[PDB]
């Protein structure tokens, strides 16, 4: 308690934060579509997909330990 | 002390990381009042507006509780 | 051990959000280029570059405690 509950919303706080990041990818992925880009960026969602993965696991994590 | 500290500089690296989330915002949303967008969009707003002030709200939390 | 480890992922996750967020100001930079903009923009490259020092700094903070 106290301390472990310090870290629960700082983990909620990060897990906000990711929806927050996830719509801001998409208000810009829009903003790339409208502009005319069939391509030639499809190697920077390759980035922001796998450091979303990297990420939705490491919360993952944290959800597991914070039982224990 | 130590452990406590430790999670001293984890809300400020996110209470920071808040400030570039909405500096980003704010920078996707020029970039769509430019282009022309009299609505179509207001519903996305709702959605960071809603998150931002969970997550503010969540910071506060913290900020009381690292009183004790 | 437990509670530091909690800690563990705690700022991996950060850290990881920090590079979705580089890739998020530089898709919003060639958004803003494309357009057209020789300037009148250079004072918020400006709040996002000391929020990322800032934001890297803190980072640093958290790895050396995390050594003891």
């Amino acid at each position: 308690s106290g301390i472990v509950q310090q870290q629960n919303n700082l983990l909620r706080a990060i897990e906000a934060q990711q929806h927050l990041l996830q719509l801001t990818v998409w208000g810009i992925k829009q903003l790339q579509a409208r502009s005319g880009g069939r391509g030639g960026w499809m190697e920077w969602d390759r980035e922001i997909n796998n450091y979303t993965s990297l990420i939705h696991s490491l919360i993952e994590e944290s959800q597991n330990q914070q039982e224990k």
